[PDB]
């Protein structure tokens, strides 16, 4: 569309998520007004128990949405029917817009693959917040549903994973821990010992198309041990969220919060899949400590701008799982707002963090080959940072996000219609 057309539905019916070329310019109003002025600082109003929440995102990554974003959601209705959801539910999670805008570079078939991992987490994650409500409530047979359809959810992934290298065979049998007296090493193969495979789980196609991608696409080809081993990470981490969360006594520390966090943020899933789509790739990236930190800075700033834009509707769940309610219970004097000012500074350094391991992971590369290949797979990271920052800014239609933001939807309805008229007037120079 022209901009002309644009600014005259925005100024009758507003910004909205169930127009997707709405959010192209979305996106590109934000690239042109922030990061194209050498401003990396976006903005978050919201609320958090009757308190004003403004404040600003830092991230100097270059803001871009994907160009499949438009098939992606013309298919969304026979993408969630894979899904055992209602569509109100499906709404809210949009991985149509979370891949489109964090994964903005791939193909069609590479972009639905991330929106189906975060999607993936999002359903065990909303599975797992039975264990939110209070003792009274927690029906023990969904617990028990729940720790046997992560299993049966495992032994899928184990399913494709067949490494020519019998060393990233040692690697994912001795990564199991508590999970490993269930599985065999048989052929090659790490199998779920079949007394185990109780039941069909409610997201077992959303598994198994995940598995279907990743074996046909990636595994005669590449090695697709990091996939496997994110997804025993993050399995292995829903499992300590409900020891936490079972236990009904939070006592993690920032740090913990923070290690606990590197496990459950899904986004080194995407990271992991994403790097298998380029062909400057490293491997050996994944067991080099500074790298593996760079990952757990990025996985750490997602979940603290998580945190921010998440807090009220955690306060009402009385999650305890917010470093905005953690740093309230260590410190009396810090409000709601004071809280989420600190969470923010504490994104802003861990973005530092990331940059100087960044810096340090470039110098270190041993020849060409290995500098391009760690520039790339750092670039697919800093895309979801910047992607991420994005998909909470642009929450403008209730329903079709997490948590809705309606002073951002004022915000940028204001904003883009004096920058599409400026488009406008200036056209055609
Ligand atoms: C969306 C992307 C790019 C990565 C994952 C970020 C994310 C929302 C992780 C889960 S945070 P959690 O508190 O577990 O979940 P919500 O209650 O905020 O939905
Ligand atoms: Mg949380
Ligand atoms: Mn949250």
């Amino acid at each position: 569309e022209s901009p002309k057309e644009v600014l005259s539905r925005v100024q009758d019916a507003g910004l909205t998520l169930t127009n997707p070329n709405d959010l192209y310019w979305m996106v590109d109003f934000l690239k042109e007004k922030y990061y194209d002025n050498g401003d990396y600082y976006y903005p978050i109003k919201t609320v958090c128990d009757g308190e004003s929440i403004d404040v600003k995102f830092y991230c100097p990554f270059e803001p871009s949405l994907s160009p499949h974003y438009l098939e992606l959601y013309g298919s969304r209705d026979e993408r969630a029917s894979i899904y055992e959801t209602t569509m109100k539910k499906y709404n809210r999670i949009n991985s149509e817009k979370t891949s489109a805008i964090c994964t903005p570079y791939s193909s069609y078939g590479d972009t639905q693959i991330v929106a189906y991992f975060y999607s993936m987490m999002y359903y065990i994650n909303d599975q797992t917040a039975h264990l939110k409500l209070p003792e009274s409530e927690i029906e023990s047979e969904l617990i028990d549903i729940l720790n046997d359809d992560i299993l049966i959810y495992l032994n899928e992934f184990m399913s494709i994973f067949e490494p020519e290298d019998a060393q990233d065979l040692e690697r994912i049998w001795d990564f199991l821990d508590f999970y490993q007296p269930y599985f065999s090493k048989v052929d090659g193969k790490i199998v779920l010992d079949e007394k185990y495979l109780v039941r069909t789980p409610s997201q077992m196609p959303l598994i198994k198309t995940i598995c279907e991608y990743v074996s046909e696409q990636f595994a005669p080809s590449k090695n697709i041990t990091q996939v496997i081993w994110e997804v025993v990470r993050y399995i292995k981490g829903v499992k300590d969220e409900i020891h936490i969360r079972g236990d009904k006594s939070f006592t993690l520390s920032l740090q913990e919060y923070d290690d606990f966090r590197d496990k459950v943020t899904a986004s080194p899933m995407a990271h992991a899949v994403s790097d298998l789509t380029h062909e400057r790739f490293s491997y050996e990236a994944y067991t080099n400590p500074a790298f593996m930190e760079l990952e757990n800075r990025c996985s750490e700033i997602i979940t603290y701008f998580n945190d921010v834009c998440t807090s009220d509707r955690e306060r009402l769940d009385e999650d305890p799982f917010n470093s905005v309610f953690i740093l309230m219970d260590l410190d009396p004097s810090l409000n709601f707002a004071k809280s989420c000012d600190v969470v923010v500074e504490h994104a802003y350094n861990k973005m530092q963090a990331f940059l100087k391991l960044k810096e340090e992971i470039l110098e270190s590369a041993s020849d060409e080959e290995e500098r391009l290949a760690l520039a790339r797979m750092i670039k697919t990271r800093e895309d979801s940072l910047i992607g991420y920052v994005l998909h909470e800014v642009c929450c403008v239609e209730d329903g079709y996000a997490r948590d809705h933001k309606p002073l951002m939807k004022a915000f940028l309805e204001e904003e883009i219609t004096k920058s599409l008229a400026e488009k406008v007037k200036f056209n055609p120079v």
